[PDB]
């Protein structure tokens, strides 16, 4: 249905169909990243932030994904249909799990305070036209 | 990549490779009851329990990958292609989904400890044979 | 030699040749629940209780009893032979592994007490004749 | 599966795959020792020690592929098979059972203690080359 | 057998195999710093802090190693074999001994915490895009 | 450049070439030994004691050699540099990793103190003559 995922950790979408697209890292940068964090923090029987979890069950999903690629790159003949499913995967659901993954990582690391204050400071960054705006766009300070 | 999803939900894929694939139900019915039940607990500023948030998340992939579907049915030419796709999305992923809703919505309207008496009955009822099985397999309520 | 193998677990033998051989499940799915349910409590340097230390040896017998049946099938000659012993292995002593394995995992799961009153409700449940029968014999949760 | 059984005593199979063939005395023998000097300790509705529980089992085990061994003398008609099993029975699976009798035999009449340091000292001894051991291996001193 | 050398110090090999190669230098550097700059913690027979140790051990295997390809180039005269062999050296244990050095000589100089958040920030840095990095990429303060 | 992976443990390499190098066993056994009674705490990522940080960086670089070997006769055919390849690895680099695995996993097994003392009881017995040496040669206890 139309439910708003952030909206328990006071983001919205609107907040964050609002950045650019090249700003993310990429999907399997953000998975290393992640595993070479967290990875027994992540395997281990705790649900000490809800963060770790909502993390967890997305990275299930875009192993899924994955698995949907390779098996399609396995059957599908139509080279057209499968070029263009694994672009469409890449591409759209890639921004999708990229917002998602990198939103979670932020909060982990530099606390939902901070990245819910960056991303109004980048808003205010980006809403400005180039003639104004500074020439470099804002950074994560963690204090 | 070593995820085990459920670690924090003192359960385990291993306990849901062990109940079968035909027990769980529709995703239509069940994506519908999880919302009549908790419409505002889901849209709410509120982690009340990370159930709710890992269904929120659940959500999100599930919409995303309709939404898929839907665009991929909207370009391609191969109609053979469209249908292997289209299945392969709501039969061999649609397990996963399932698996990951069933577990947490029956969770929040019941609770983590009943759910796992449930499976280890469920192991139960269905390790036995036929002859000296049960009539009928347990259906939760609290 | 004159060995009661049960008896500090409030049970005998008496009491487990009292169910029938079809009820008790397969060997796989029976140790694949166990896997899944006690990795922790069974690789864990800990007698968190004796259950696991029994299911414990239970489980390096069962294994290197597969590894005979498998080196016997590596080297014989005659399958009448292989197929014979094989199914000794796979029937007979089968039996006892499995009613040693469902004993001790489902104390696990739910109790000892617990399955001794399923144990006498299912002796009070066969003795019964067919026709006043239950539709249904019991399925133990917790 | 892959378990480890003895990880709750402390040991571990290699500890165990390190010792030699003949050390062990013959099964027959074990299994005179273990009644003679535990009949009614094992018998009784008590697990005063997890050690008699899992040799209980063990027991029940070896009746058991007495049992087998006897069975396919009573009806194998292939003697070469009839002979390679009865031999690979009382060889592989003979010593696998003689380490797990003999390690719990030990545990009660000495101790866990002393018998992990008994294993510790002989893994000293054996793996001293035959110019620079002793003549004679270690002992259980009981104290 | 589950051996992982950083598991103790707060870390794992993915979280080295995490950074590309490239940015951990020529082990010819690593050994004349740490020369250079503990010659004597080295050459002390005291137990410090176990960094000092491991890398004591390090550069032991590492020595062994160059002492090794003296050895085959001192005696195999033949040019295939020799080259697969200081290519596999050079390549593979090279990498595992400069990830390894230059966590301890760092961890040393800076501390473990600081090495350990470098680490995750210049991960984020270089998996971020350049259009909105910081300028200038992070780096040990003292 | 003076190093020394003794020194902070009373000893020195002299002192280990000192005995005879048949008396370090093969290295398979130590391992063996290793893993079977110190998985945990070699698992574990606790800098508890020395002796435990310098085994860990042992048996990673030792296992990095295997892997060396392994890589060698997978990817170079002929067999005159390998064989002296294989040699000098288990010659050379086979001494120095038996002394440092033995001398490690002693020391934790009894302690630091018996070893030295032990290395110096053995050496006095071995190049004591016959005729007048103790009936049996020293041994460690616990």
């Amino acid at each position: 249905m139309d439910i708003d995922p952030y909206k328990e950790f006071g983001a919205t979408v609107e907040l964050l169909s609002f950045l650019p697209s090249d700003f993310f890292p990429s999907v399997r940068d953000l998975l290393d990243t992640a595993s070479a964090l967290y990875r027994e923090a992540l395997e281990s029987p705790e649900h000490a932030s809800p963060h770790h979890t909502a993390l967890r069950q997305a990275i299930l999903a875009w192993g899924e994904l994955m698995t949907l690629a390779t098996w399609v790159g396995n059957n599908l003949e139509d080279p057209a249909s499968r070029d263009l499913v694994v672009n469409y995967v890449n591409t759209n659901m890639g921004l999708k799990i990229r917002q998602l993954l990198w939103f979670h990582i932020s909060a982990l690391t530099f606390g939902r305070e901070t990245v819910l204050e960056y991303l109004v400071s980048f808003g205010v960054w980006i809403r400005t036209p180039p003639a104004y705006r500074p020439p470099n766009a804002p950074i994560l300070s963690t204090l």
